[PDB]
């Protein structure tokens, strides 16, 4: 499969025909305050440089393989453990995130998927209610650059080729993510690529992460994809909430 | 294991030692008010007389098994099926009900238990997050005899004897249920009773379910229980919420 081309995704997976599908444009005018969402906690986020982490290019995105150990609560009871990082992006002067906000696209947007502690594996929690969670957040072009991103971005090089990968130092996985983790949206959606399977958890925090202008070119500009294409753009097209209530966990 | 006494639940399954546990006691000025809780969907529950159900004193409860199609819905995409129902209940006098509101105790409970169609079997749904769901509802003291209610107490004299069993005629099992389906408390939880597997989503109406004295009286002190004892007193003390919150779809 690949964006933007054949092979339709439905022909991949059925559950990509779901009624259900992310990503979806948050409208905050019409999310519900639900002040049972509380602050999410991460315990074991802060890694140390070694074991290194592996880094590969997919043909699709840049994806960090998580270690064990690396655990996140949306609240009491409901717990995960994390398994991978991926980013998605656009092009020169072209936004790529995947959720929009009134329709407004962002540069690009980070995903740390998890899975349900009641699971032992991906396959029995695809299709699930709450198997996975995603924790979503927005990039956006700020004045700084975000010396935790470097450390990845700085390594996009190696892996220009596709289905190419990279041993990188562990590093500190919650500094790739918003300070504030008591505002966010919440909603029941999929995952975003084949099989888009149903019953995910995707948080998308209110406070966005800041990356420098030449940070997102490095981001859009250094990887390369399926045929002689470079690898941007790589998100997907907007679903319908089709009777779906975003909530939110600030008034 | 029995109610009252030993053995305590914990020696018989480590897991009714859980850190979220059912029933609990709900407190409606602390339930968190969530708008997007919709209207409870039940379609299929309006049963024709022919086939026959089992009806069974298991010597813990009386439970009806249900038939193929019940199919509900907490929200959009979120369907389970009816699996059974069975009531709590007290004695002579005292109340049963399994969760309470602001310490009250009701007079009885009904549980009708289902399964998450993402799971072909209950034995898979057990301990996954929202593989099981319950919808729960007070019985109360009334004028009226509740003729629902009757097609199933007019035949517990027939199974009066620890693990006996009939047959009944097939009922409208949403008429054994309250009039507003918008109104609710919902938290996660447990089984009541043992293996005490969480996971468990709780829906607890708001209005109550009306029967006589006589109806309650009649299943109070008609069915008998583990040795010559009555059964009685059916229910589970209430558990701490353990900072879970609890979610009310009204304000
Ligand atoms: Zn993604
Ligand atoms: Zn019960």
């Amino acid at each position: 499969w690949r964006y933007g081309g054949d092979p339709p995704w439905p022909r991949v997976s059925p559950a990509c025909a779901g009624r259900f599908q992310s990503p979806v444009d948050i409208r905050p005018q019409l999310a519900a305050f639900s002040p049972a969402l509380r602050p999410l906690e991460l315990l074991g986020f802060q890694l140390p440089p070694l074991p290194e982490l592996r880094l590969r290019n997919n043909g699709h995105s840049v994806q960090l393989t998580l270690p064990p150990g690396l655990e996140m609560a949306l609240g009491p009871g409901r717990e995960y453990r994390a398994l991978q990082l991926h980013l998605h992006w656009g092009a020169a002067g072209r936004p790529g995130s995947e959720h929009t906000v009134e329709g407004h696209r962002f540069p690009a947007e980070i995903h740390v998927v998890h899975l349900s502690t009641a699971f032992a594996r991906v396959d029995e929690a695809l299709g699930r209610p709450g198997g996975l969670a995603v924790l979503a957040a927005f990039l956006e072009e700020g004045p700084e650059e975000n010396s935790a991103y470097e450390q990845l971005l700085s390594r996009l090089e190696e892996i220009a080729e596709e289905g190419s990968e990279t041993q990188v130092p562990g590093l500190d996985i919650s500094a790739l993510l918003p300070s504030d983790f008591s505002r966010y949206f919440q909603y029941e959606g999929s995952l975003t690529t084949p099989p888009c399977a149903q019953g995910v958890i995707w948080t998308v925090f209110n406070q966005t992460v800041m990356l420098s202008a030449k940070q997102l070119h490095t981001l859009s500009d250094t990887l390369w994809g399926p045929g002689d294409s470079r690898l941007q753009l790589n998100f997907r097209a907007t679903q319908p909430l089709n009777g779906r209530v975003i909530e939110a966990s600030f008034p």
